[PDB]
């Protein structure tokens, strides 16, 4: 019951002085970044994105696991997307006046990610080795974003995310996303979406030089600006449970994960995805009165239920892109899908025994 979820919550909080000195070794590290990418003349004006919940621009994803996004302001942006995507797009240049600081990154009129990717990693690499005070570990990753995970002492590993930052209205593509007007109001919608929007150098399945589309900085405002009562959870009588539902649902995945680690099912998902499901379920769940404390066990079980719908329906829209589905075979196998819907829904049907001390 709620008794159980409430003490799993009390359990995740012995870990949180662990977590903030972590994210101290990560903060100090990228500060020192940051200052040397800034002699380039193409990362000039590069800095930290407001992504995290620690300095601004230290971001958890699982623990241990830290996430940093850098922003490089890209003036005259235009946009072609990327054969019917909705989310990945090559990047032109709307005139020409000045010839870009990026122009070494083109090839073509379209703007390399690739190219653009191997000298932020040159120089990441370069001051990684060049620090005699801490051994700092780079390893190149997976394939574009992110483009660096850094490796600090033993565990902590650091992502870092090169981001294109685009002043320009928002792509087509997310039009009919960002559903909010129920929850939000139709005011805050207007809002974010005169904020600027993101690309960081993801590539779509190979290769290609495309960029996806990021929102991360609209996901955090969203999260930490949660409710429809402006005052939810600024005093005793408005704390709403929508944080402790979606730490729970991180937590649920986390540990199937590491359950299911000797056949590694459940590799491609991510905290992400359970995030994503999260704000589909605010937008379902528009009043701080469905988010009553008193109603955790209901609260955690209406995200657990719309989770595995997404699952057994192969259907997880991106909150801001709808076409964009996370959960296409594209991205993750049937059978993986299979796989996790049968154990999401024993463990729904189980009162959720994977949070059992005995
Ligand atoms: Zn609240």
């Amino acid at each position: 019951g709620a008794s159980k979820l409430r003490a799993v919550l009390e359990k995740l909080k012995l870990s949180r002085d662990d977590i903030s000195t972590a994210a101290g070794m990560v903060k100090g590290v990228v500060d020192h970044l940051l200052l040397r990418l800034k002699c380039d003349s193409a990362f000039r004006g590069v800095g930290l994105l407001n992504t995290g919940s620690y300095y601004e621009h230290v971001k958890i994803s699982a623990p241990n696991e830290f996430d940093v996004m850098f922003k490089l302001e890209v003036p005259r942006i235009q946009l072609e997307e990327y054969s019917n995507t909705r989310a990945y797009y090559f990047v032109k240049f709307k005139r020409n006046p000045k010839e870009n600081p990026l122009s070494q990154f083109l090839e073509g009129e379209i703007l390399s990610a690739s190219k653009m990717l191997s000298k932020f990693r040159k120089i990441i690499k370069e001051e990684i080795n060049d620090i005699k005070d801490t051994d700092v570990i780079m390893k190149r990753k997976r394939g574009g974003s992110p483009a660096v995970t850094l490796l600090i002492s033993e565990k902590i590993s650091v992502d870092i995310t090169l981001a294109l930052e685009s002043k320009s209205s928002w792509p087509a593509s997310t039009q009919e996303g960002l559903r909010i007007q129920n929850w939000l109001s139709a005011k805050v919608r207007k809002q974010l979406r005169l904020k600027p929007f993101y690309l960081v150098p993801k590539h779509a399945k190979f290769q290609e030089e495309t960029w996806r589309l990021s929102f991360s900085h609209i996901e955090k405002e969203i999260l930490n600006n949660h409710g429809k009562s402006k005052t939810c959870c600024e005093n005793k009588e408005e704390k709403c449970c929508r944080k402790d539902c979606l730490k729970l649902m991180k937590y649920l995945l986390e540990q199937l994960k590491e359950r299911f680690k000797d056949k590694k099912h459940l590799d491609k998902f991510s905290s992400y995805h359970v995030k994503t499901a999260f704000f589909h379920v605010c937008t379902q769940n528009p009043q701080d009165s469905q988010w009553d404390r008193k109603d955790l066990g209901l609260c955690f079980d209406n995200c657990v239920t719309y989770f595995l719908q997404c699952l057994r329906t192969e259907k997880l829209e991106n909150y801001f892109i709808p076409e964009f589905n996370l959960f296409s075979s594209n991205l993750i196998d049937k059978r993986s899908k299979e796989f996790l819907t049968k154990q999401i829904e024993y463990e729904r049907n189980n009162e959720f025994p994977v949070f059992d001390e005995f």
